[PDB]
């Protein structure tokens, strides 16, 4: 069971300053809809997100501009297995990378 994403096309830009000194803004279709495939693999699975920020330190910053809105989000490892935040649907264990996809 997937995220409930915004569109593709209703997004206006997406900015991803990585961990390191260095940002991507995936702005084409085909780059983003390139993250609204990997960002759609993993299951938040029916835990509660009773958090609105990630417990790593190390971690990307993500903004996904639509509508002129956004939805901010984060990613990181855990133990072996990689997740990406949310409100109470952010617990997406998934058992890949998520920066060597995009």
């Amino acid at each position: 069971g997937s995220p409930i994403l915004p569109k593709a096309e209703n997004v206006d830009s997406i900015c991803i300053d990585f961990t390191n000194s260095i940002q991507k803004i995936y702005d084409d279709s085909e780059s983003i809809q390139k993250i609204l495939s990997e960002i759609a693999t993993g299951k938040r699975t029916e835990k509660q997100s009773i958090q609105d920020y990630p417990s790593a330190e190390e971690y990307g910053t993500i903004n996904i501009e639509n509508n002129g809105g956004m939805t901010t989000m984060f990613y990181y490892e855990e133990n072996g297995k990689y997740y990406i935040e949310c409100p109470y649907k952010g617990i997406y264990e998934i058992e890949n990378n998520f920066e060597d996809m995009i």
